[PDB]
């Protein structure tokens, strides 16, 4: 009938995976826990049926999946981007890895009740990773070249994301401003960022240090 | 010539990727970073012409890779280890995440200041974990069934790990006790662990609070 893609009504862990659904012009339903609805999901975690109980959850009928990054590697390779040889796929996973490294980076100390001084390490590191990026755009339009890879919507996730622990972060890196103002260009993101389904806030958990609250 | 895969001289991110290799019988060389070589390794980091410089890295000749789980997946990717079609790629992909959650659940807390406090709680939501495995094995003799598959070696570094913080924490899940003597008997890996090359201490960087030290 139509897959479902399940998690807590924030960006968190599945927006990368959303921004790919609508740029595949997929058609999906969601399952959006609100933050006073935790009894909803531990009255459903046991029911869906799923191997490892999790949120995010993808609901194929053809499968029942939960690790986010599974969810977001297996709608890809339904579009069959992902690779094409071992050594294609292994650069693409590498990416992936990449801008994790961003992204979690973040999950870790956000939360945290010394949030506010380990933010100082992690954006002192910032910029080193940043330029990973930054180079690697310097000769290729998108992540993995002329076109789109699952990467490319992570590493959006995780530049829009770091733009609110620091508004300069990205000042020093045009590249990386391009490539983020490219990815809002694609019709598809562009049609979503605006529309009723888009969550713009919060980042991580409503209690979150950081990325939380309304 | 051969493959060179590069960490420190500890288990961390990379040993699920030598119990990979030694099962399969790859031939690879190791570049071992002692606690006392930092200096070497920020001598080498930018030398080796990776995309994105860090620890570990895989060499092929063929490729430059660095995030531990796109090295670990490109080696199996070479043997036709990953799935056969999407649905099955991402039952894989869903198995490794699940173990990272013990996995990581362990780097996150060691190393830091707390951990003796933070340990009561990773302890305390190990098991909702552990019985998802646990499950998992009552009707497979692998976490694929009767194949190995590389979220096998995965499962059991986590495994090798959790029993150091806590001795205790397999009394309730026989399935995984067994499991992880299946592995452990495995010829490759028989032979492997009673090896010179089996590097079984530290599980963390040198300076963990847990896993740490020598
Ligand atoms: N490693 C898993 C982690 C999932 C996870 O931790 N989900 C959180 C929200 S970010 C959820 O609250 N877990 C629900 C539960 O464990 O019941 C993934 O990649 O999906
Ligand atoms: N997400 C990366 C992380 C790698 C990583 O953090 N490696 C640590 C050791 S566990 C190393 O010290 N990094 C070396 C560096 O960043 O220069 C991976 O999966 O490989």
């Amino acid at each position: 009938m139509s897959p479902i893609l399940g998690y807590w009504k924030i960006k968190g862990l599945v927006q990368p995976t959303r921004l790919l659904l609508e740029y595949l012009e997929e058609k999906y339903e969601e399952h959006l826990y609100e933050r006073d609805e935790g009894d909803k999901w531990r009255n459903k975690k046991f029911e869906l049926g799923c191997e490892f109980p999790n949120l995010p959850y993808y609901i194929d009928g053809d499968v029942k999946l939960t690790q986010s990054m599974a969810i977001i590697r297996y709608i890809a390779d339904k579009h069959n981007m992902l690779g094409g040889c071992p050594k294609e796929r292994a650069e693409i996973s590498m990416l992936e890895g990449a801008v994790l490294d961003i992204r979690y980076g973040v999950s870790r100390i956000a939360y945290s009740k010394d949030f506010e001084t380990l933010k100082v390490d992690f954006l002192s590191k910032l910029p080193e990773m940043l330029k990973m990026f930054e180079d690697r755009l310097c000769h290729k339009t998108y992540l993995n070249g002329d076109h789109v890879t699952h990467p490319d919507f992570m590493l959006y996730d995780a530049l829009d994301v770091v733009l609110y622990m620091d508004p300069m972060c990205l000042d020093a890196f045009p590249k990386l401003v391009c490539f983020k103002k490219r990815i809002e260009a694609i019709p598809q993101i562009d049609k979503y960022l605006k529309s009723s389904k888009y969550i713009a806030w919060p980042l991580q958990g409503w209690q979150a240090t950081f990325g939380g609250g309304d």
